[PDB]
């Protein structure tokens, strides 16, 4: 699916919460998917950490979607009560 | 390939960020191929940083391409999941 | 009605706010009215998001005013105590 | 159709804007339609950039408006809201 | 009075600012004083947003100044401490 | 004194801050002299909130500066430390 | 000196920036050097605030060079660890 | 050496951070090197406060990079593991 999953969709990053994305973030720092620097770069996120799941939906890059499978798969650990999964 | 890779093509530059564009940036100062002037005047680009992805392309130039094999090698190192490579 | 509303009229603006309009957007961007490209480049304008209203009002295409139909059934559920409805 | 679609008409190109006709004009340089050169003379263009679009008109050639074949199967991905598709 | 505030004069409209033009030029939009793509034009002009006011005051059609009394009754309720009011 | 006060002079606003400035701002929109939307512009300001001090310049309107005389009565009990009084 | 520092020479004018420059033009208000309008075009520059040293030089008006011996005097203040002083 | 430094190179400032830069700064202030209002322009800076390390090359300005010798013997202070020192 990848980016396909934009219409999975991305009106429900609204359930999503910094308790496991710090986590997800953290993966994706040790599966190289995100350099260090530009994961520093997240912080910049206006208002709550959660809008950073718009941040994240950027970082669905459109050439770089696969990388998203390691996100599935932290989903399926991270929260077997989350919609969609 | 050089420049040819603009049949690569950069109709996805659309995956491109500031997030490793920077650091592309710093290495062009690194590499002396854009001087310390040019490389401010990208700060004066439309909108998101990313456009600035169409002053890249700008930045491929017709004489100097050879130089985007330095652009080459950070793209290697810059994103394993980048499509293109 | 469709752009008609142009006469309801947008000099009520002034009361909107990105505490919504920023689910309005990624609206758009679900049922794929606008662009991410150009959705992104919302983030150009001048002051106050808030201002980002004049762009709202800009995204109102003309040939295209049927797709604030959309918006219209989002500003139903949006906010139930706003002016003109 | 080609040119013929001046009676479709170009009345209507108050509607269109940069944050579609930007990825058109990357296009017309992919399908190498317009020259790198008299692209970026787009750019030399009154007022908004939307009024560009007069600029597009010309650039429907006459003895290339075939060519804009390409710029119709852009549109029909565009926008889905489009007056005239 | 109409244009005949011309000699009011417009030697003070170096006291105005977008900061309440930008609602005046709504209000003319409004009143189908200006039309749209007119108005979008307004953003060509030199330096300041504030040299606009040239731009008003080329606004004040020689036929069509009595839609200035329209700016005036902005005017009104615009600023309570601008000079001529 | 009013505008006069620039030979007073506004060198010295570079001992200005929030901390005052905010209900400074507060008090010139009670006073209605200054717009709630023109009031939120104030946050476009490039770096330290305090280069608002420029915008406060800008905002003793040449036509306008005698509202000022309601921010010298502001200055007067908000701070009897500060240089000019 | 007065412009004869044109030899001095504009080509290390690479070394200034708004931190100082923003300052030098208060100054110049000040003084009366320039006038606010035109104190504001300043603005219009391509760009990074810096290439602002172009229009700096051309603010060393022909026949009013001898201004920019409060400039001197502002650049003996301004930065000890500059070239050229 | 004193600018020479960026051949030292200025890759390695992602290793810099502002429980060291702080103190730089403070000195840079002591020294006089930098002035306090555009010390305070250094909060400007997008994402991490490290990104602020690309502040810091820009104040290595062209005709003062000798007042980074002030800053070099910081260093050799601030952190005896620091790569290049």
């Amino acid at each position: 699916a990848d980016k396909v999953l934009k219409e999975k969709r991305k009106l429900f990053i609204r359930s999503m919460g910094e308790g496991t994305i710090n986590g997800l973030l953290d993966e994706l720092l040790q599966t190289r998917v995100l350099n260090k620097e530009e994961m520093e770069k997240v912080k910049r996120e206006n208002a709550t950490v959660m809008d950073k799941t718009r941040a994240l939906i950027d970082s669905v890059i459109p050439k770089g979607a696969q990388a998203c499978q390691i996100c599935i798969t932290y989903i399926c650990e991270e929260d077997s009560y989350l919609a969609g999964t």
